[PDB]
C-alpha cells in the first residue's frame, strides 16, 4: 500500500500544541493553529510526490444573478438571514443586505488586474484588494 | 469591465477588526480572521453570479522525489532551513530533516482506508489520522 494519491481530510490530531512548541512556535500561532481543520492533498506518481497542506477556517459561497433580490445566509461569517439585492451602478457591482443590521452591503469592481472591495456595517468600511492567481 | 470572473487571493486587508466587531463576532473568532488570507473564486455568466471564498491561515506545499536529497525552507512554519530526504520503509514513507532540531522528520502510511502521519521533533510525537475525501 505505497499508494497515498487523493485528497485527505483530518480526523484526528494528538499532541499538535506539544510538538509546535518543540519547533519554538511563537504562542499566538499555535492557539490560532490548533482551532483550524486541516486538509492534506497528495499527488503521487512513481516516486514522485507532491504535497499540500491547507489550514482553512471558514467557507463562503453564494449564487446570485443581478437586480433579482433574494434571501441570504452569511453562512460561517456571522450566520445571519438577510434579503440581499447585488445591481449595478455603473461597472461596480453593489449590493445591499437587508436585516437586523443597519447600512450593510459591499461593493466589487475591477480596475487593471486587481478586484476591489468594500465592505460596510454601520459607520465601518473594511477596504480589500485582490490579485489574480 | 463587467467581468469579473477567475480566482483572486487577497493582498491587502484594511480595517477589517473594526468591520467585525460592526456584526457582534467574539474576539476570538476575530483575532484567527485578521491573520487568515481569502482566495475568491467567481464565477460569472453575464448577470448570473457564483462565488466560492476560502479563508487560509498558511500553507506547506513540497514536491520531491523519494531518494534524492533536497533542501528545504520550513517558512510558513518555524523558519528554518534543513536537508531533507525521503525514502521508504517497506509501506511507511519516512522522511528525515537534517538542521538544528534533532530527531526531526515525519513518517506517513496507509492503514485500511486511513493515512497515518506522525511528525516527530526531539521529544515531541504529533500523532494525526486522515480519511480519504
Ligand atoms: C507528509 C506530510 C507532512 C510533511 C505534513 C506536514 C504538515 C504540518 C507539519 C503542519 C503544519 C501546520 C502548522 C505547524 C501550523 C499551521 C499550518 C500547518 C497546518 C501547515
Amino acid at each position: 500500500t505505497r499508494d497515498q494519491n487523493g485528497t485527505w481530510e483530518m480526523e484526528s490530531n494528538e499532541n499538535f500544541e506539544g510538538y509546535m512548541k518543540a519547533l519554538d512556535i511563537d504562542f499566538a500561532t499555535r492557539k490560532i493553529a490548533v482551532r483550524l481543520t486541516q486538509t492534506l492533498v497528495i499527488d503521487q506518481d512513481g516516486d514522485n510526490f507532491k504535497f499540500k497542506t491547507t489550514s482553512t477556517f471558514r467557507n463562503y459561497d453564494v449564487d446570485f444573478t443581478v437586480g433579482v433580490e433574494f434571501d441570504e445566509y452569511t453562512k460561517s461569517l456571522d450566520n445571519r438571514h438577510v434579503k440581499a439585492l447585488v445591481t449595478w451602478e455603473g461597472d461596480v457591482l453593489v449590493c445591499v443586505q437587508k436585516g437586523e443590521k443597519e447600512n450593510r452591503g459591499w461593493k466589487k469592481w475591477i480596475e487593471g488586474d486587481k478586484l476591489y472591495l468594500e465592505l460596510t456595517c454601520g459607520d465601518q468600511v473594511c477596504r480589500q484588494v485582490f490579485k489574480k492567481k
